[PDB]
């Protein structure tokens, strides 16, 4: 269950009770829609805004994990390669055996951390998972990053480990669709928001849902 | 958060290989078990896997990692590297596209090095764990460049990545002491060569005392 694989969009919206009858549909048919169901847009909302995770509040105050991916990508900006992967290989190491110790990258963090261009990021996001999204996307001027080096992370944390995995993407998985659709608002924004964004999200999940005919049973089975 | 190998003690309780150990026998040996030797004996041969019989026979992560390191032994790093590129990106992804091996597999599965090595070894995980150790003399081929095998397969992750230590994991003792036998002996051998497993566990658990609950429970 670590390592299950990201759910499909239907799979999302029937996990979370977000599907519902489409009574734009269900009192004015379309032709060319039939047998499709509608989205709960207030609980998608709660449920998008519940994906976005704890703001931005210092990297002492971040996850383990985070804290040491955001120092490699620290490190990776600051086009220190050595620091990046010596972390990379601690941890793969450690995973080969019991647990690791994150620890290892405190040395560079300190280093970093107040470095101009991690300033700069951090200045324009403002949860935890748009922070690191963004600095993941400018670890990658530096060269190749891929999601591959910490393949580690999905069973520690699959929220972090799905959102670094769409960076790049231009759609992301279901699960992490919130801060995905936030992390973009804050950038066409040009400044960090502590009001979720995440509307994008639910009009995405909406429009994928709509493409997945439903059978007789399944339409009547909605609410 | 990640699953451990088992330690002596743990690998030893969850086959139910302790035992008490008699009245007249140790000072310093206070609070120890003794271990059931035939017992172990069954759980290591267990361990050993299936018979090396074709390399279309192997699994899908067992083919493809051989497909990799013969890649190697025969120097072709960027073949090698593009089977691992491939399974890490498509791993990432939903599942593995462990036919990327296919095509290597057929270019050097009869090559000279590897003959040697299938010759030599009579299981699969023998084998692998050779083309393994034999992929190291082109350069390094850490465990790190397949972390995606340890959720697809525990057994084989943990056979290779005992390939360059001294002790393995108890939960490859027996194909561990196996291919060192086969080594040793300088042949294959189909009847499983175990023994140092047993005895490797033995000493553990006799360095691991126990509480006055757990003497209780032994027989």
């Amino acid at each position: 269950g670590p390592w299950a694989m990201a759910l499909t969009p239907m799979e999302f919206a029937r996990k979370y009770n977000l599907l519902r009858k489409d009574d734009a549909l269900l009192d004015n048919p379309v032709p060319g829609e039939e047998m499709t169901a509608g989205i709960r847009r207030g609980d998608a909302k709660r449920v998008f805004t519940m994906q976005l995770g704890p703001y931005w509040d210092g990297f002492e105050e971040c996850s383990p994990q985070a804290y040491a991916l955001s120092a490699v990508f620290m490190a990776r900006m600051n086009r220190d390669r050595d620091a990046a992967n010596n972390i990379l290989k601690v941890l793969d190491k450690t995973f080969v055996d019991g647990k690791p110790d994150f620890s290892v990258a405190r040395p560079v963090m300190k280093k970093y951390q107040n470095s101009e261009l991690v300033q700069e990021v951090v200045a324009k996001h403002a949860y935890v998972l748009t922070v690191i999204a963004s600095l993941l996307e400018a670890a990658r001027e530096d060269g190749v990053v891929p999601s591959s080096e910490f393949l580690w992370l999905k069973p520690v944390d699959r929220r972090l480990w799905y959102m670094l995995n769409c960076v790049g993407r231009q759609t992301p998985y279901s699960e992490v669709a919130g801060p995905f659709a936030h992390w973009k608002a804050e950038k066409e924004m040009g400044r960090r928001s502590l009001v979720p964004m995440i509307d994008e999200a639910i009009r995405a999940l909406e429009i994928a849902v709509k493409e997945v005919r439903l059978t007789p049973r399944q339409m009547e089975e909605l609410e």
